[PDB]
């Protein structure tokens, strides 16, 4: 029989038919419109679908971020902090898994592949998404879960997007060039962008309820992972112990999800896929390079200053800078 969206997917489509489409990064990938944020066809149906379908428990935990921000590097976290009680550091499960594995999207696992493992261990209080704030399922707001928000430096964002763009196995054709490809993502015209609105509505949402949402940014978490994983422990309910502290159980935390750890894993190596359900990534497009300003190997100082620009103007005063 089928799944809850197989029987909905065709009212979804006909429903977002009439949504204005933009040209997209891909020439027959056009961008839909859905409150007030743009969207690839298919990940627009997922959304509409968790809208419709995902139900939020208080207890759950729901790691949030814009597409290319960290989102990989807090699924491992989250996971291996969740789990550690059941763990050697030899035998975790994220050793012969990509961590998407562990985190499903409640708007790509959710609807396209709900025989996944996870999903149907209601044990499991761990989810995922991309989904803008104002457009979250009524059920995640209701529930009253955590979450964690992670942003990134937005010229580092765009390049880790537009490289990981050519490992899509796809057929909707080759990403736009650098230039226009960038243009887009500064105009907002990109894959649940735009970006900076994005990263706003959730500070918003932080700033109205701290004890709700942890925000964290992929830069500051590099430079001084510790205290950030820390801190990420303890909002999720799993703090850890002053014993576990002076153990190094933190920096084994640290090292087991970190950059050079999961890149170096033969389950992330090469063309080797997922194992759960099917991906249109190998796992090893989730680790490119693992820095803070590689940008500048791509970006023009004209490119920068524009997206500077624009991020200072819509940040100053609000307390993401300052
Ligand atoms: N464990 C990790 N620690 C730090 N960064 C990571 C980790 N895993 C992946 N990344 C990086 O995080 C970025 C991927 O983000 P998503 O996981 O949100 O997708 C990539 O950055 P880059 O393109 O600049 O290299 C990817 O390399
Ligand atoms: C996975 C969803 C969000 C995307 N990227 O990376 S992420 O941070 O791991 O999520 S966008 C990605 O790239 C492609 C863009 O053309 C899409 O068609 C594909 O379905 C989509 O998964």
């Amino acid at each position: 029989e089928s799944t809850e969206f197989e029987k909905n997917q065709k009212r979804y489509q006909d429903l977002i038919s009439t949504f204005p489409h933009e040209k997209g990064w891909r020439p027959k990938e056009p961008l839909i419109e859905y409150g007030g944020y743009w969207w690839l066809p298919s990940l627009l149906e997922g959304c509409i679908h968790a809208q419709e379908f995902f139900q939020a428990r208080p207890s759950d935990f729901l790691v949030c971020s814009y597409p290319k921000t960290g989102t990989t590097w807090l699924k491992a976290l989250t996971f291996a902090i969740a789990n550690r009680s059941r763990f050697d550091d030899s035998s975790n499960p994220l050793l012969k898994r990509n961590p998407h594995e562990f985190v499903p999207y409640i708007e790509i696992d959710f609807p396209f592949f709900p025989e996944v493992d996870v999903l149907k261990d209601k044990g499991n209080t761990l989810f995922s998404t991309h989904i803008p704030y104002e457009l979250l399922p009524d059920s995640v707001v209701k529930s009253g879960c955590k979450m964690v928000y992670i942003w990134r430096e937005p010229k580092d964002t765009f390049i880790s997007m537009w490289t990981f763009l050519h490992k899509e196995r796809t057929e909707l054709g080759p990403v736009s060039n650098l230039e226009e490809s960038f243009d887009m993502f500064c105009r907002g015209l990109s894959g649940y962008g735009p970006y900076l609105n994005h990263i706003l509505a959730y500070w918003k949402a932080y700033q109205e309820n701290p004890d709700r949402i942890l925000f964290l940014k992929y830069e500051t978490m590099r430079a001084d992972p510790l205290p950030y994983v820390k801190s990420l422990a303890e909002f999720m309910g799993h703090g850890f112990t002053a014993e576990e502290e002076e153990k190094g159980v933190v920096e084994k935390v640290v090292n087991l999800c970190s950059f050079e750890t999961l890149k170096n894993l033969e389950a992330n190596k090469g063309e080797k896929d997922r194992e759960d359900r099917p991906g249109v990534y190998a796992n090893s497009a989730y680790f490119r390079k693992g820095k803070v300003g590689d940008w500048s190997n791509y970006l023009t100082p004209e490119m920068a200053a524009r997206i500077d620009g624009l991020m200072e103007e819509k940040f100053k005063g609000t307390g993401l800078l300052e």
